[PDB]
């Protein structure tokens, strides 16, 4: 009453990306990575971290760390050296400024003035401070000063489901509100040199980018003045069965630390088909239309790794192009944890209209975009895409 | 429509609190401090770390960290030792446990099973770690697997406010749905020995203590069966003018610094008439009832520091038992960052039932809930009492 709600389901209006200019490719990376830390006696540590690289399904990543910064700063070359200061002082700056470049391409297409943003969520897994990432960017951005701001910090490869579960309640329930979120990550908070007692570690070396992705999300879009490029329909939450201590990160004096387990791939694959059934239950109940099948929709799956992305499409019984958006993104950015699976969002509505496809949902018209990370935590959002011309 | 949403507002349907069993009075605490610091000696420093206790308004306070843990641990017995590690191996648990009491009893008040809390929000300043403090206190209470989680780190004093920023929306538009709303702060993330180099630090020495509370919100209230205590009609968050700095708090190798200008309350203070007039004007429109006098809405107030309550007190023209309650908890349990305004709620239900006034809120229909913090952040919250008996 005292705030009316909305009507209409949140909608995407669009989507902006950014990547820092530097890019490495993975053929060169090994020797890259290897060189700068000093490593490149440990032969044997570097042909296992060759064939990771060589099965990683990753061709290049944009790095803001170069090589000019790394040996300006012999700390971070190092495997277990105290950097946290260092690297803060780093992301707490270059975060926000990542996310406003993919901020401002997502204000740019909606076409309306940046002081209709009402709402802003800032999701990072890289860095934290006070005033957060979020006032950084609205900052930045010149968004009004009363913009109703949420930083979700320390979040992980789960956020890009996260911000969405959230932004919908914040559209739905607020007429008018228009959200930016935000997505924004950088492997400087993480990047250590490699030791042969945490192997794990040498996998987030192969397979993490940096990257900001950004949308305005909004219900009720005004007729041919705003466009829906999704509607977000069904949101869950689970934390699978065994999972304690899959994926953990911690936050120490040598920066952010990973661990991962290597039967992440068979907790998500053996877990996500129970998980899909009962949320198309609930998007499509009998009392009535039977759910689309599998590979009847459209598909934004973070690729935590080239594994899990083969083990889901193997138990699933997917049909080998339902994740070829998805594959796309990790080939040509790597994993950029919260932000990877609104690059996916992104490059699918793209290829539908380059394509000339009749939703942006690839031709489809229920789609799923799944998100995975710490503890083992799996957020499902069921999408509707919006049909093209 | 896929998902139903809420028809009434958003209901605060129990409160719990919880602090570490360990008191300190303040008349002891400048002995206290500067003794297990081995400051003695800097008599200078200690004098003016007396007068701004026998200032500060409060009377004792809660705290994990005890003479025994400070003895075992002496790096955060000085004033800038690596000590980040230890301080988060110490939060990253105390802060869920702490946090588990209070939704504990959150939960016997609300009578409810204990699987019926559909959505968490964790809220704290003290310490960050993936899977976080959310996870942790699902993992302690035994919540549903799917429950859908929300940590907000490195939120700061005006955290109490956010939660019921957000929580409004997602009991709204969720039918059914029934948050759980946790703030948890424990000083051992900041505490650390004397310098007069630092004598902003010194204030948070005299002022910050210990403490968690938590809350059952929900819309459409069970009748008979489940009980409103206030209601949540209108949020708005402020970026003050000006106040670039005021309050900042950086995590460091050290633990998290604390940075704070002497302005504050006059930014806070200058600035707050506004913001209530604007809000209220918002909650009470022409187009129809006036909204009521400051001195006939209840009042929920961040006890930021004495300096700010009587600064706005002044500036307001606020009777003198407004800030009653407020005060009251400041004195009790000093300034618990985020959670501080939620024992404030509580402290004020509890006498208002306890004297047999006419409402939850002192008796007056309308109330403010306000929030400060980095920013400096000014986060509003206008809340309807309930009627009593
Ligand atoms: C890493 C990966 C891309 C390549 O591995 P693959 O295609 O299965 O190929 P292999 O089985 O030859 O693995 C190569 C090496 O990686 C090692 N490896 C893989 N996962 C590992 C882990 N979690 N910890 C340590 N070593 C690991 C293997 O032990 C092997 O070492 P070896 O050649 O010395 O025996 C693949 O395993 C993968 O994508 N895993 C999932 C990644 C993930 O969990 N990311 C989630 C994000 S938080
Ligand atoms: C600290 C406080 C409780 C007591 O101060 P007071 O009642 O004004 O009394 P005084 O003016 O004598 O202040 C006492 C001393 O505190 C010092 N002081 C107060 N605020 C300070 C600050 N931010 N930084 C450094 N010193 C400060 C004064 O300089 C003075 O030192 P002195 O005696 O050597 O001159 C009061 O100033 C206050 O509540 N301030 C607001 C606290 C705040 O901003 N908290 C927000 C939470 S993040
Ligand atoms: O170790 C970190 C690094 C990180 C990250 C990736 C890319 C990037 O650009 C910035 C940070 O994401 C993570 C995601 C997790 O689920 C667990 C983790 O431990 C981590
Ligand atoms: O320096 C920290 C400490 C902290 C805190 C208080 C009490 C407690 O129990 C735990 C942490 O709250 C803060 C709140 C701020 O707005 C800014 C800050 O820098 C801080």
């Amino acid at each position: 009453r005292k705030m009316e709600r909305a009507e209409g389901p949140a909608s995407v209006l669009a989507i902006g990306t950014a990547v820092p200019p530097n890019v490495v490719y993975q053929k060169d990376y090994p020797d890259f990575y290897f060189g700068v830390t000093n490593s490149n006696h440990k032969t044997e540590l570097k042909d296992k971290f060759q064939r990771m690289c060589d099965k990683s399904c990753v061709s290049k990543r944009h790095l803001y760390l170069t090589e000019e910064i790394l040996k300006a700063n012999p700390s971070l070359c190092a495997y277990w050296e105290p950097s946290l200061d260092l690297r803060q002082d780093i992301v707490v700056v270059e975060v926000p400024k990542l996310g406003k470049q993919a901020a401002s391409a997502a204000i740019k297409e909606w076409g309306q003035p940046k002081s209709k943003i009402t709402h802003l969520i800032f999701c990072t897994t890289s860095g934290v401070d006070m005033p957060g990432a979020d006032w950084a960017l609205a900052k930045l951005l010149g968004l009004r000063s009363s913009v109703k701001r949420l930083v979700l910090y320390m979040q992980g490869c789960y956020g890009g489901g996260t911000v969405l579960r959230i932004a919908k309640d914040l559209a739905e329930n607020n007429k008018g509100a228009r959200v930016l979120v935000v997505c924004s990550e950088i492997t400087a908070i993480t990047f250590r040199g490699p030791s042969d007692t945490h192997l794990d570690s040498l996998v987030g070396q192969a397979l993490f980018g940096d990257g900001a992705s950004a949308l305005i999300v909004g219900s009720d879009p005004v007729p041919a003045v705003e466009r829906a490029w999704f509607e977000l329909h069904w949101t869950g939450s689970d934390i699978l069965p065994n999972s304690d201590g899959a994926i953990d990160g911690h936050l120490k004096e040598v920066g952010l630390t990973f661990h991962l387990m290597k039967d992440v791939p068979a907790i998500i694959s053996k877990n996500i088909g129970g998980i899909l059934k009962d949320a198309l239950a609930k998007v499509f109940p009998a009392a009535a239309p039977p759910p689309p099948t599998y590979n009847d929709l459209f598909w934004i799956t973070h690729p935590g790794g080239p594994a899990i992305l083969d083990q889901v499409e193997d138990r699933l019984g997917l049909r080998k192009d339902k994740l070829a958006s998805t594959r796309a993104v990790l080939d040509q950015f790597g994993n950029m944890s919260s932000a990877t699976v609104l690059f996916i969002m992104d490059e699918m509505r793209k290829r539908s209209v380059e394509q000339q496809l009749g939703t942006t949902g690839e031709g489809h018209e229920w789609g799923l975009l799944l998100g995975f990370g710490p503890g083992l935590t799996c957020e499902t959002v069921v999408l509707r895409s919006v049909p093209l011309v």
